[PDB]
């Protein structure tokens, strides 16, 4: 039904812009531990108050409901917009982190537009 095109794009520049620190010399790289779970994605975009990050795309994901902007980021994951590599942190536990699938710089160019079923329960 609904065309999640726009929003998509937005959490793809955003997961983008808090990998690296842009512009200065050395475009030095975030993560493992920078970088964001689904969940803290999902926080950050429903503008929760535990989001780890309250700005970029904070306010956008008002309109849905916890459960469908789960969905969504399962979506885009499947769909190879956003991508989840594994961290094992030092006390060895395994932590799956969000960044950008082989498409993500295909819907930066208008070229894929994203469409969402809305799902109940």
């Amino acid at each position: 039904t609904r065309d999640v095109t726009d929003d998509v794009k937005s959490i793809v520049r955003f997961v983008q812009e808090h990998s690296s620190s842009q512009g200065m010399r050395n475009i030095k790289h975030v993560g493992p531990s920078g970088r964001f779970t689904m969940n803290m994605l999902v926080d950050i975009f429903l503008g929760s108050k535990s989001a780890k990050i309250q700005s970029g795309i904070f306010g956008k994901g008002s309109a849905y409901s916890r459960h469908n902007a789960e969905r969504l980021f399962k979506k885009l994951i499947l769909d190879k917009i956003l991508d989840e590599d594994l961290y094992i942190n030092a006390n060895d536990q395994a932590i799956a982190y969000v960044m950008l699938g082989n498409k993500a710089q295909t819907v930066l160019n208008g070229n894929l537009k994203v469409d969402f079923m809305e799902t109940e329960n």
